[PDB]
């Protein structure tokens, strides 16, 4: 891997609504284009957002999000 905290580089950034964390709008993109692997046949719109983080707060911070980045790779 190039360097341990490269999640940091990226969530944060898809947090263009000023709320701390993604409502699924801002998640759905940092996926797409991006996390295409991922989002490029499953883990679509709804499963992503609730597949790791709906723990029943519609929403996605960076460390609800944060094992999600470990998520996507080995």
């Amino acid at each position: 891997m190039k360097s341990p905290e490269e999640l940091k580089g990226i969530f944060e950034k898809y947090d263009k609504e000023g709320d701390g964390q993604l409502s699924k709008e801002e998640l759905k993109l940092l996926l797409q284009t991006e996390f295409p692997s991922l989002l490029k046949g499953m883990s679509t719109l709804d499963e992503l957002f609730e597949e790791l983080d709906k723990n029943g707060d519609g929403e996605v911070s960076f460390e609800e999000f944060q094992v999600l980045v470990k998520k996507i790779s080995q």
